[PDB]
């Protein structure tokens, strides 16, 4: 069985890919499968500012490290890339420019810069955030499309529409779902439907006293009650405690493998993996901003897979 397992264990690559130079981090990655390779958004921040980039389509991860990097002209923070099967389309959803979170589209993501012009995907407001909506997800079932979002402030926030409403804006209405302290449920929450599990798998960044480290929680629906997986900083979903990585504390904001490139966020647990950003433990940063964050991946020990998958 690739049930998810109660407790994890990862293994780690090395850092992925340096930031070419006039760029100091990576972060924030989404992943989806493209024509066989791996198609990598994510933000980036020079020495003054966040943008968003792409990689080059790549093979295997090896390759990764000498992909292009390539900037997008008008700024996507924080993206989230899929393609929405009932309108054959992909989208790239992101925060901050012309609306709290905006939609673009296009017909091939690997034009960097040829998606179209940004369209409002939520224009709301929260209670007792210093940021105001952040790190959006976007996920749907058969009958509705999803927006999370977490605020820097200890809350999960969702908001849904019919799925044949989709795009349009959300509009300004949030339930919080969870709440937490601030550390507990700060950051990146992303969800995911669990291929052959017949469940929903969702992840959240907290602060932890080591590191940056996720925890995991699962649901029966994307409109029901989420509990808590694996929710310790000491037995986490992943961070310093299981992940293998001997260069970074932190494991932060990015994606688990997506098994299919759709807007049900699927993955595969047989395959489990995590894209994440992470940063030399051996150095203490300038400011967070200047951070060093740089892209990993954590693949889950013990897979009957694990030969095929680590291979490529
Ligand atoms: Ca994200």
């Amino acid at each position: 069985s690739c049930a998810l397992p109660t407790t994890y264990r990862w293994t780690s690559s090395a850092p992925l890919a340096q930031p070419k130079d006039g760029w100091v981090s990576l972060k924030d990655f989404t992943h989806v499968p493209y024509n066989g390779q791996h198609l990598v958004y994510a933000s980036y921040h020079d020495s003054t500012k966040y943008g968003s980039m792409a990689f080059s389509p790549f093979k295997h991860w090896a390759d990764m490290a000498t992909a292009t990097q390539t900037g997008m002209t008008q700024a996507a923070v924080a993206p989230t890339v899929f393609y929405f099967t009932p309108k054959k389309l992909w989208f790239l959803v992101s925060q901050w420019g012309s609306a709290p979170f905006t939609y673009r589209t296009s017909t091939d993501p690997t034009k960097v810069n040829g998606w179209s012009a940004p369209q409002p995907l939520f224009t709301g407001k929260v209670a007792d955030s210093g940021t105001g909506p952040i790190d959006q997800t976007v996920i749907a079932d058969d009958r509705k499309v999803y927006l999370f979002f977490v605020a820097d402030n200890g809350k999960v926030y969702r908001t849904s529409m019919a799925i044949g409403d989709f795009p349009a804006n959300f509009g300004t209405a949030s339930e919080v779902i969870l709440s937490d302290t601030q550390a507990k449920l700060f950051e990146a929450v992303q969800v995911y439907t669990v291929a052959g599990q017949n469940q929903y798998l969702m992840i959240v960044e907290a602060q932890g006293t080591n590191g940056r480290y996720f925890r995991s929680f699962t649901a029966n629906s994307l409109d029901g009650e989420w509990k808590v997986q694996a929710g310790s900083e000491s037995a986490p979903f992943a961070g310093k405690a299981n992940s293998g990585a001997s260069w970074t504390n932190d494991v932060s904001h990015g994606d688990l493998i997506r098994s299919n490139p759709d807007q049900t966020m699927t993955i595969d647990p047989c395959r489990l993996q995590l894209l994440y950003q992470g940063r030399d433990k051996n150095k203490v940063p300038s400011s967070y901003d200047l951070a060093p964050y740089r892209p990993g991946l954590l693949t889950l020990y013990g897979l009957g897979l694990e030969q095929k998958l680590i291979s490529e």
